[PDB]
């Protein structure tokens, strides 16, 4: 029946959202243990610091620009799915506010968490980068450097993880509420 089918919609929609939020994880891990693998190959030929921030300045922005280009996707295709399923209940009323009102909440609510994860990180870069200036203003060695280095890497991971279990989180909720809706445009 068509409660089913849109319960499948939603589900595929959530299922979605995942597999692209942990492609954006694992990539995010990837650059950053590049860029920690480039400090480490310039503190291996003893390289000073001026040439060693340039660098890590440079491979942050390119991870958050990465960060901004996953998350728009994200919301590209989450919009597009929400459209699809509206268009489907469009057979169980006509101009179906409630459930139009929500998807739109759903949207939004996924909206606010990837933008937070873009804050985030660009701020969380700016606060890396100043720890890796200060550390070799005061003379810290390799081992000290790389180890924090990837202390703050993994936090930077750890809460863009922690957004996107919100997000899924948040959305699965959302998903009951809408479903319930929809079967109440139904007849009994």
């Amino acid at each position: 029946g068509d409660n089913e089918e849109v319960k499948k919609m939603l589900e595929k929609m959530i299922e979605e959202i995942k597999k692209m939020l942990e492609k954006a994880i694992k990539k995010v891990k990837e650059m950053l243990e590049k860029m920690i693998k480039e400090i480490k190959k310039m503190l291996e030929n003893g390289e000073d610091s001026e040439k060693i921030l340039k660098k890590a300045k440079e491979m942050a922005e390119k991870i958050l620009k990465m960060v901004i280009e996953l998350a728009e996707k994200i919301l590209k295709k989450a919009k597009e799915m929400a459209e699809k399923i509206l268009k489907k209940v469009k057979e169980l009323g006509v101009d179906n506010e409630e459930v139009k009102k929500m998807l739109e909440k759903m949207i939004e609510e996924i909206k606010k968490m990837l933008e937070k994860a873009i804050k985030k990180v660009k701020e969380m870069l700016e606060k890396m980068i100043k720890e890796i200036k200060k550390m070799l203003e005061n003379g810290e060695d390799s081992e000290k450097i790389l180890k924090k280095a990837k202390e703050m890497a993994e936090k930077i991971l750890k809460m863009v993880i922690e957004l996107a279990e919100k997000i899924l989180k948040k959305a699965k909720e959302m998903a009951e509420k809408i479903l319930k809706k929809v079967k109440e445009l139904g007849v009994g």
